[PDB]
């Protein structure tokens, strides 16, 4: 069987959540669930992320990144498939999986994703990343109700899940350390207790799994097939072998049509054999401008969906003018947040800074008058990040990494409110002084030295 489709490839770097949906063009599209999540990163990566910038990788450093970090994740990725599970997006070393069911089903797909995460966890026993530095993962998991968002525009096409279960599995994993699976209190409460052996986790009503005892006459594996059942595209029958249905879609040019709004141009390009499938992996110099929208603490998913529609629409504009791209959209703890790149794929323009901070200030301007938008917060880095497809064959996304990601990250969380940059914005843009103010520098996580941070106060005094 043929499966090497363009149709197919496209369809490696969506969920089956975007794959098999079969929703209308308005946009906002909104859906509402119940599901398992679960969230998990790689510890020691950044510390190798630093290591392959230095020279002792002979201007081999991306490829070298890729190649290692697609090693481990690839492993979780065939883990998460193979119990069943839908990864929804990658970041760095992160990604977010789930598991959707009926609530009635939710306690005994608990079970199967706790079995799937100790097993991941056993990936990395006896693992390190380079000589005498480990290797692991911290997992969080949640269950509950979980809504789905889709916005975009004509030729464009993104989505979120939101909700308290996301928020739930962001905050338990979080609480993680190496080698933890903490259970978000929900799941805690619909989980099957008589088999899950918890600790405590202290000032917090989070649980930690530190044993799955299942009764003496249980088998996993014919438990597992039982819930199978309840997963709608599971790979079966003459597919059995297949890590994803997804693998074996057919042409269809109504439904690549759809498919190809989530994907980034020069990913297309290379999806139709028209760019070297290495193009994309490198260490490269860009600007991130990462973009906050901050909503109330009441606001439903059903007012908030129509507001990120319309900040949208004029967050694409602008990056259209001034030649960015969304690389990846979040949500959570009522933060809609937009990891916009200037300079990636080809897109280099000498004034890229002062674009980018022009650009960041009319992204403010307007986001700031839509309705239910309470707080927006711009965060403006620049410097050398990694670029390159994150994954497994069957499942991958373009992603960027580096310190000035994180820092733009942390920029736009701890100085809410405003438009800052850094120091090599600040002083390598085409603009005076006076528009700018030095900030007050705050002690932030993960960013062991700031540097000088600014203010893009703006043109004028008011
Ligand atoms: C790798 N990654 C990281 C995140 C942030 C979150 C982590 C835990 C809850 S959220 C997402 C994501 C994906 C989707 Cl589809 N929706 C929303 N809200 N977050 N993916
Ligand atoms: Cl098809
Ligand atoms: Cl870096």
């Amino acid at each position: 069987e043929f499966q090497d489709w363009p149709i197919v490839r496209i369809a490696a770097h969506l969920p089956d959540l975007i794959v098999y949906g079969h929703f209308s063009p308005e946009r906002p599209f909104m859906d509402y669930f119940d599901g398992v999540l679960m969230f998990v990163d790689i510890s020691g990566f950044t510390a190798m992320t630093e290591k392959f910038s230095s020279a002792m990788y002979m201007d081999r450093g991306a490829e070298q990144l890729v190649e290692i970090l697609n090693y481990h994740i690839s492993a979780i990725v065939e883990k998460v498939l193979i119990f069943g599970g839908d990864i929804l997006k990658f970041a760095g070393d992160a990604l977010l999986a789930l598991w959707r069911v009926e609530r009635k089903q939710l306690k005994n797909i608990i079970t199967v994703v706790i079995k799937c995460s100790l097993e991941i966890h056993g990936l990395f026993e006896t693992q390190e990343w380079e000589e005498g530095l480990d290797i692991r993962v911290k997992i969080g998991l949640a269950a509950g109700h979980i809504s789905m968002l889709v916005f975009g525009d004509e030729t464009h096409s993104h989505f979120l899940v939101i909700g308290q279960a996301v928020d739930d599995v962001r905050l338990a994993q979080n609480m993680a350390q190496m080698n933890d699976v903490i259970l978000s209190p929900n799941c805690w409460q619909l989980c099957d207790r008589s088999m899950i052996e918890i600790e405590s986790v202290p000032d917090q009503r989070a649980v930690k799994v530190n044993f799955l005892k299942p009764p003496p006459n249980f088998n996993f594996d014919e438990f597992f097939t039982k819930c199978t059942t309840f997963m709608h595209y599971y790979p079966s029958g003459e597919h059995k072998n297949l890590l994803r249905l997804a693998c074996t879609l057919k042409p269809d040019p109504e439904l690549e049509m759809s498919l190809q709004k989530y994907v980034m141009e020069s990913i297309l390009k290379q999806i139709d054999n028209k760019q070297l499938q290495g193009y994309l992996s490198e260490l490269r110099p860009v600007t991130i401008v990462f973009v906050n929208l901050m909503f109330e603490d009441q606001d439903k998913a059903e007012e908030i969906g129509p507001a990120i529609q319309d900040a949208y629409m004029h967050i694409t504009s602008v990056l259209k003018i001034f030649q960015g791209q969304i690389n990846k959209v979040f949500m959570f703890d009522k933060g809609c947040s937009f990891l916009c790149v200037f300079g990636f794929p080809g897109e280099k323009v000498p004034d890229e800074l002062t674009h980018a901070l022009e650009c960041a200030m009319d992204i403010f301007d307007f986001c700031s008058q839509v309705h239910k938008i309470q707080t927006v917060s711009i965060g403006v880095a620049s410097g050398i990040v990694f670029c390159g497809i994150v994954g497994h064959t069957v499942r991958h996304e373009y992603t960027v990494i580096g310190q000035k990601v994180n820092l733009a990250a942390r920029m736009m969380m701890y100085y809410p409110g405003i438009v800052t940059c850094d120091s090599v914005t600040y002083n390598g843009s085409n603009l005076p002084a006076y528009f700018f103010k030095e900030l007050p520098k705050k002690v932030m996580k993960g960013v062991a030295d700031s540097g000088p941070l600014y203010q893009y106060w703006g043109r004028t005094e008011k």
